[PDB]
């Protein structure tokens, strides 16, 4: 019905948003790591090291924690709406979102434990983080299709 379409539209919206968060954090980590390496390089001059230090100092622990909180919020709202997908073609999305919610809660718990930006990033971009985009893309494929599942 039209109510079900509204549920699909909202989950699609939030899962896309979550994937944006996953892409943002990972890329922020990559850039942070690149700039940190430069800033401590033995083969680079002070001008270059200085610029790297300035770019590295922008990656705060607070931005990461807020990014993970945003990610959790999009996923947890989606998981609740996805109860409606039980016994429907999109059902597989419900279990995957519940499990992602649990996993992102763990990452937030990790980031709080750490005090410095680089170590917080290093603690959270590991095995389970690095499968999250793939899992959300599985969800996306379940909830937003333009033809059969081949």
């Amino acid at each position: 019905d039209n109510r079900y379409k509204s549920y699909l539209e909202g989950v699609r919206y939030n899962v896309s948003a979550a994937i944006g968060s996953i892409d943002k954090i990972y890329n922020n980590y990559k850039l942070f790591e690149e700039q940190r390496t430069k800033m401590y390089s033995t083969r680079l001059d002070t001008v270059t090291k200085d610029q790297a230090k300035k770019e590295a100092e922008k990656f705060t622990k607070e931005e990461l924690e807020k990014d993970l909180k945003e990610l959790l919020n999009y996923i947890q709202v989606s998981a609740k709406t996805a109860t409606n997908f039980v016994y429907q073609k999109e059902q597989y999305a419900k279990q995957r979102l519940d499990k992602l919610e649990t996993e992102v809660k763990t990452l937030i718990s990790e980031v709080q434990g750490q005090s410095h930006p680089y170590e917080a990033y290093k603690a959270i971009v590991r095995s389970k983080f690095l499968q999250m985009k793939d899992s959300l893309e599985v969800v996306k494929g379940v909830i937003d299709r333009d033809g059969p599942w081949y």
